[PDB]
């Protein structure tokens, strides 16, 4: 029993980090096989950041412009290309601690561990969901660009998302390890904004199936709800759209504790009108939105 | 900017874990340089653990009947012994991967990174505080008995919890690594229960700090207390005394932002006596008291 916002063990992900330096600026990079991963704004200056040029900016480099560290070894770069918004630099050694692993894209409500890391040293692991709004909700400083983010389902590792900046308000864009960012957001210093959040829905049922579980029974109610009925009012207090997608995800949980998916809808269309009243929720007393069904299967039984 | 629940990276603790089995019993070890700890608990059936004895329950057993997996190598038990509350299995290989480390005992109040383990692999992290009553709030399952807690300082990993139960309220006890209690607790099946907690005020305070850092600053006030005066209204909402120590170990913090550690608790005194009015603090509606100070100015700073 008990339950807690838990990271996936951080260890194969340590092995493959390195730190990147291109003239005065040094970030985190990503080292599997030969190839070391990093954000392609290690070749901005100070004057780049508005309107870089990387085409422009790194016709100009040659292999040796680029030093990298694994722990106290340099690695000779024998090799670069830019894919999108990640350079790939070619190194000269395999790293020999690199796990099972494949990189996937992921959709907001997904959740995944980021592993922070400073000047190629990892400096703390936590949980992370991507927002509907396409940032997430990080604790970066300067220095932490190409820090990444992961799951481990298994013994293979999923890399889902490489650190590129923060916003005005304080939350954090990045890329899949494939240099496609998440939402609309670009690597260039203009004026950007992250859009309205809003509450991912079938993380908060999830969650609340998950406090029945632990045993936790006192926010249910004798009613139901349709499927439109609770959209319509979830929209009203900025919670995210459930869709039949969601219901259908939702049914393992349902059979294990025996209330139906539309059943807790009901309850959470209260708890929204009547908040807590004082009570807690496992140890909250918000409504939490950062673990999937698949998180509480996991972590729950 | 933000501010997150953040453990250690729990790499150098990982190349420790294995399984330890005892007939029927299976569970999580240590394995640094060439010893297993475990909790003894692992050598009783269900019966046993109703009144055990267990230097007698050891006394039966075979160095051949601890399995010991590391991976998917098997070690080979040389010797046998007990300390406290932990069973030490001498094995005939050192652990290539031992990291620096000492085994230390910490105080009610600190915070350490949970290595979650089942079967000897390592299934998920997460940050815990000794609470005052000498319990854990983790997550465990059946399983997880022999999984670990730990500070890194350095280079050098600390290790100052070993899980060994579940308590009736569903909170976590467990020893030191010489297999010392934390806590009035005993291994064995009778009734225990979690007395009465408190809250943490150093680490409520550190926690404010953290979100004035981060730019959450809707709770601070004109006013200041004395620490006498203070300790009245803790009492008052179950929240632990602060000492003069304490005040001295914020005080990095009060220098920061130019809130002194007093203006800071007229603050919370405000809060407890009349909540917070519809707003959070860092996305909480509660008084969160599981950062400390260390840990508010590690992650408001950036170390590795
Ligand atoms: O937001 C950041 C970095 C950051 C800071 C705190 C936490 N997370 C990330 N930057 C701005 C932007 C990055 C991509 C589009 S805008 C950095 C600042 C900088 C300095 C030297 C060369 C490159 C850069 C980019
Ligand atoms: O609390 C636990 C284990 C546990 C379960 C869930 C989460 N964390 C820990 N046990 C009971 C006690 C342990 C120490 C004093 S009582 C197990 C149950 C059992 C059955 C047969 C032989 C040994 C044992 C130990």
């Amino acid at each position: 029993s008990g339950f807690r916002k838990m990271a996936f063990p951080s260890g194969k992900v340590e092995g493959c980090m390195v730190q990147v330096t291109c003239g005065t600026t040094t970030l985190n990079g990503l080292w599997l096989d030969d190839v070391v991963y990093c954000p392609r704004h290690v070749i901005c200056t100070s004057e780049d950041m508005l309107n870089p040029n990387y085409e422009d900016l790194l016709i100009r480099k040659s292999n040796h412009n680029f030093l990298v560290q694994a722990g106290n070894v340099q690695l000779r770069v024998i090799g670069h290309s830019m894919q999108n918004c990640v350079l790939k630099l070619k190194v000269d050694t395999a790293n020999p601690k690199t796990p099972k692993y494949k990189f996937v894209r992921i959709q907001p409500g997904q959740t995944f561990s980021v592993l922070a890391c400073y000047n190629g040293s990892p400096s703390g692991v936590y949980q992370c969901a991507m927002r509907p709004n396409f940032t997430i909700k990080g604790s970066f400083l300067n220095g932490s660009c190409g820090s990444v983010g992961f799951n481990i389902d298994y013994d293979c590792v999923s890399f889902c998302y490489m650190h590129h900046m923060e916003l005005p308000t304080g939350v954090h864009a990045g890329t899949d390890l494939e240099g496609n960012f998440y939402g609309p957001f670009v690597d260039r210093q203009t004026a950007q904004a992250a859009g309205t959040d809003t509450t991912i829905t079938v993380n908060v049922l999830a969650w609340l199936y998950a406090a029945v579980i632990n045993g936790d029974r006192w926010f249910l109610n004798r009613f139901t709800t349709t499927l439109n009925d609770f959209n319509l009012v979830a929209m009203k207090y900025n919670y995210e759209p459930l869709t039949q997608d969601h219901v259908d995800i939702l049914g393992p949980l349902s059979a294990q504790t025996g209330i139906a998916v539309l059943d807790m809808c009901a309850s959470l269309k209260e708890l929204l009108q009547n908040g807590m009243n004082g009570r807690t929720i496992l140890g909250s007393a918000l409504l939490e939105d950062e673990f999937t069904p698949f998180d509480v299967v996991r972590q729950c039984s």
